[PDB]
């Protein structure tokens, strides 16, 4: 309904003008505000297909029709006539700064979720507070202003993936003719982690420019929700206090989980304090099988490390099983060893840190095979990468009314919208969403723009693509092949699947059948293609755009139909033809 | 409709069997061919729409209306009970072999397109010879099989192209704490032509080895059309003697053009003679502006040369001059000189190239500016890149009456048909198609389908992606801006654009906004996307997934509402907002 689309705009918007883009009232209340330094939302009525009746449904406010029409917090404020006379007395800037609440909208949480919609609601009047405090972890390890992502997630990870990828490109500089000795070579863990952490603070100090830019209040604190529209902060002096606001975004994400079993807190550590030692782990155990793990334990072997990761059950849950396999099978030719079927019981310590010269310790590892089988080996790093989890009972007064599902996370609707209509979730404690970065970006984004600006666009969560940057990097985009045929049956799934060489393997000697990828279509759907697998180099720049043509409803016929770039890895896939029903090998 | 069809697809099959996927008496003869090792063509009626009027259709040529029925160039051969009589009596081998011409296809060419074709062509069992030749350069190198994309083209080119990527690896790797000195490390030429030229000579063995297994004759001798049927050969001991085919593919590609100036024959070379030259080129002087003059420009200097680019007007003509440019740029910062509005006049030589000590010689290269200004300057080696030809007076009688176009280029229309009916020509020789490697292969690979297995297929031609890989690479798919505007005009053009900094660039201290890109998208039609650029490391990879996206209509809503992958160059496509219009800066 464009009446309940209208009434909800203007009770959400702290400042906006319903406008046409041909009338000259409106350019001049326009020019009026941007010489006042009043930032606003902006509707042009004459670029919709229902203007004119928005335009009547306005008069239920203002009693009039016409265009320009101003309201500030859900009250009209003026037509031009008005608005002119209110900054030609000197009165527009105070009824436009009049409020009920401190701010319009604070956000919980600052990191890639937070920030977003932070910046993106400030651009149209909202008065807006970030809140942002990181607990350190039990030794004591803490960051600056930006999330997971930017301090110890997806930046300083892929940096050290970087790091490692370079130890191959030395070894097949030799082959292109090249004077280095690849084997008298060596890395130092302590220069390169200088280096991430010194981008990082820029990123740190960024952030802050960029809010005082928009004028967005950062405060360095600890927020709790007591009441629907309260929030108490917490000062870096333990000082508390309360402040308002209208709209509240809860954006506080995750931390690292810790197995309950002895030694483990004490003495062992996770990817929060990995992206900082100051020491090299030396020779390294990863308790897990996520992502995290494999991406870490990889990049670990590739800079030196002598690296054992033990797994549970099975690699990469969640993903493609035979794309897992294949990843594992790389790791394990180039240096990674697995102990599989295996839990640990016991961390003991052997010998303690030496923060003085940056030497790790010496720790005991026990642990059981499923069989029943022992495991006892000494390793100098332990790292836990088990899991993610909020820790909303800190965030949130159980006394709001903010519904939680049974692991902790927050219960949405597909509008971001909490159980409690003024406070919206987004990012990784969103329930049921993907737990990626550039997804709380345009959550975040999307929401500012429907609270404060009128729009309805809503974010589309389905076909995401990941990447997982393991030393041989592994893309997808859609359904594994197993929940295809799952959802589908196996009569009406159809995988074409190919190995490849790149070509700048082919001089350096590696291997000629380890790279690989698949499609999984649905062949009464005219064989549109629900899946996409990619094991190779430069995986994330190769599936990125395909994901737009998945989005789009691309099939088979639409791959093969599109002319392919040659030299590339990427172009395998617009000449794919080999089934797996067809029994055919797929190497190359 | 239907009817024209089947009568087109009768008369030009080798070996054809029309079918039904459930019948049994189809399966046996199904099974006897497969037996008989006789290869053929397979039309499945109950899988086409129009089965059941094919059917009907087919008694004019046989007089019965069931299946199965099999035909051999042109002719009912039989029903199961007649194909089972033929083998039985050891008779079938015969029939199928019957034939008025030598061959059912003869392929002049033995490079991208004429070996895709023919290979294509004998899986339907087509009779099928393949000629291939490779006229030396006036300095005398030669090639094995496989044409120019294979031995002096893509192949060899961006094997240099990453030989030159890793010099920029190893002063990176210095950054992420690997402990390697850049300034005491070297390149051997040599090391590096070794290695390229044993990967292309296993690909020149393996089109061979292709050519065996396929049972297609491959003849190393030159090819002439002196009839619509008959080619006539020249061999390695000048013996010649005429071949007849049914149906000819003209596939002889094209070669370097040289300036009509003195010592340009004598004392300059090309690429033809650049990928297995025995010494380094040493300071060199490169006479074009093409991508191929400033690929090798670009690989030489990151290889530690002098380099010079004489260029006559403009950099890349044809593709996008603001992309162009930025190119130009970031190769005069990383040690490419140019010499713009400049034409040679005469090349002297100095010294014979040292076979004794595998070293170049020297050269007087004079010129002038567009002003009349000199230039007068030595160089150890002079590469002319100012474009290729073909040289269809060689290969083609005129008498045949095969049209070419004022450049010497084949005029075909929509199914590469030449103007002699049973005459066909794909790849660079066809007038007005992208001259690139995965056109050439589509182009024969789909006619081939057309001409022996019922097809009808097209090659799409349009929107066909790009990539130049000089040292920072380009990527293109569709229209650049001056051609969207040229076309629909400037008021219904918008372009959104960024720069953009890869994450592998900030711990190796590289430069914040030299990579870019762009789209250009038309308003009144959505907002279609137009044309895609982008500047930076491993842009094909980047460009070729949105190649489908584009050949499917993708507007910039598309690109919006599809989630980026982090951290990648390439999902910067899916979060762009600045518009030229705007005037905002595109820096971030
Ligand atoms: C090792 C690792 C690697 C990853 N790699 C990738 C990758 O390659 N690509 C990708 O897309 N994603 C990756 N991710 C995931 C990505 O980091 C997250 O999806 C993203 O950071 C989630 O953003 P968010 O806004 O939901 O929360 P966060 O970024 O975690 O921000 C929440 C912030 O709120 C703070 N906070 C918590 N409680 C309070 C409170 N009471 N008051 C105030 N502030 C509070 C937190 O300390 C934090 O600063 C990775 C994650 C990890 C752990
Ligand atoms: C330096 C360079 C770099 C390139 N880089 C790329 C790139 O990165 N990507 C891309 O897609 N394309 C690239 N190309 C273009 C690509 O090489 C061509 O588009 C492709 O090779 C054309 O294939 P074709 O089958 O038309 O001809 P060709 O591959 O040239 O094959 C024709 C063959 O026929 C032979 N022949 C000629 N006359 C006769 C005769 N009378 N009898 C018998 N045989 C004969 C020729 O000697 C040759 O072997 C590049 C080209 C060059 C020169
Ligand atoms: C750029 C800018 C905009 C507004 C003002 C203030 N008032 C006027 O200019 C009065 C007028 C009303 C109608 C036509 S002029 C000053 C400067
Ligand atoms: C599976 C398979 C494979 C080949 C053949 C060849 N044809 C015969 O041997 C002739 C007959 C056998 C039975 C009735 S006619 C037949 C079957």
């Amino acid at each position: 309904g464009t009446s309940q689309w209208l009434r909800k705009t203007v009770d959400s918007a702290a400042v906006i003008l319903f406008s046409k883009t041909t009338c000259p009232y409106c350019k001049k209340v326009k020019d009026v505000l941007a010489e006042a330094k009043i930032k606003h939302a902006t509707i042009e009525l004459d670029q919709l297909s229902n203007g004119s009746a928005i335009q009547k449904c306005l008069a239920s406010f203002s009693k009039i029709e016409t265009v320009p029409q101003m309201f500030v917090r859900g009250k009209f404020i003026g037509d031009s006539q008005t608005v002119l006379k209110y900054y030609s007395n000197d009165e527009l800037a105070g009824i436009v700064n009049e409020s009920k609440y401190d701010y319009d909208l604070i956000v919980i949480g600052g990191g890639s979720g937070g920030l977003a919609a932070g910046k993106e609601a400030a651009k149209y009047g909202a008065k807006t507070a970030v809140l942002d405090y990181v607990e350190p972890t039990p030794i004591g390890t803490t960051w600056g202003l930006g999330g997971t992502c930017v301090n110890v997630g997806c930046i300083p990870k892929k940096l050290m993936h970087q790091a490692g990828l370079l130890s191959h490109a030395l070894e097949d500089a030799e082959h292109f003719g090249w004077s280095l000795d690849r084997s008298k070579i060596s890395h130092n863990w302590s220069t390169m982690v200088e280096g991430v952490q010194s981008h990082i603070g820029s990123l740190n100090w960024g952030y802050k420019v960029a809010l005082r830019d928009n004028q967005v209040t950062y405060l360095n604190a600890k927020g709790r929700l007591i009441s629907p529209h309260e929030v108490q902060i917490t000062d870096k002096n333990q000082k508390v206090s309360t402040i308002t606001g209208n709209k509240i975004i809860l954006a506080t994400g995750e931390r690292p989980k810790y197995p309950e079993i002895p030694g483990a807190v004490e003495y062992g550590i996770t990817s929060d304090d990995l992206f900082s030692l100051p020491y090299f782990p030396g020779k390294t155990l990863v308790i897990g099988a996520s992502y995290v793990a494999l991406e870490c334990a990889g990049f670990l072997a590739s800079l030196g490390g002598d690296v054992t990761v033990m797994v549970r059950s099975i690699l990469l849950r969640g993903f493609d099983q035979q794309m897992a396999e294949k990843v594992g099978d790389y790791m394990e030719n180039h240096g990674v060893k697995f102990a599989k079927l295996c839990v640990p019981d016991e961390i003991k310590q052997l010998k303690v840190v030496d923060t003085e010269n940056n030497k790790p310790g010496l720790l005991l590892v026990k642990g059981h095979y499923t069989d029943g089988k022992k495991f006892e080996e000494e390793f100098e790093t332990v790292i836990f990468a088990v899991g993610r989890e909020p820790q909303l009972s800190k965030v949130l007064c159980e006394t709001v009314g903010v519904k939680l599902d049974k692991n902790g996370r927050v219960v949405c609707t597909d509008d971001e919208q909490t159980t409690v209509s003024n406070v919206y979730a987004i990012g990784d404690i969103n329930a049921g969403k993907p737990q990626l970065t550039p997804v709380a970006i345009q959550a975040g984004r999307y929401l500012a723009r429907r609270l404060f600006a009128g729009a309805t666009e809503l974010t589309d969560y389905s076909n995401v693509a990941t990447t997982v940057f393991t030393p041989l990097e592994y893309g997808a985009c859609g359904l594994s092949e197993e929940d295809a045929i799952e959802k589908y049956g196996d009569k009406d799934i159809e995988v074409y699947h190919s190995n490849f060489k790149p070509l700048e393997w082919t001089v350096a000697h590696r291997e000629d059948n380890v790279c690989y990828m698949k499609l999984v279509c649905r062949k009464s759907d005219n064989m549109r293609v629900l899946g996409l697998h990619v094991l190779g180099p430069n995986a994330g720049e190769i599936t990125q755009g395909y994901a737009v043509a998945i989005k789009m409803g691309a099939t088979k016929a639409d791959f093969d139909r599109t002319i392919g770039i040659h030299p590339t890895c990427s172009e395998t896939f617009t000449t794919l033809h080999v089934t797996k029903k067809s029994g055919v090998s797929p190497i190359v």
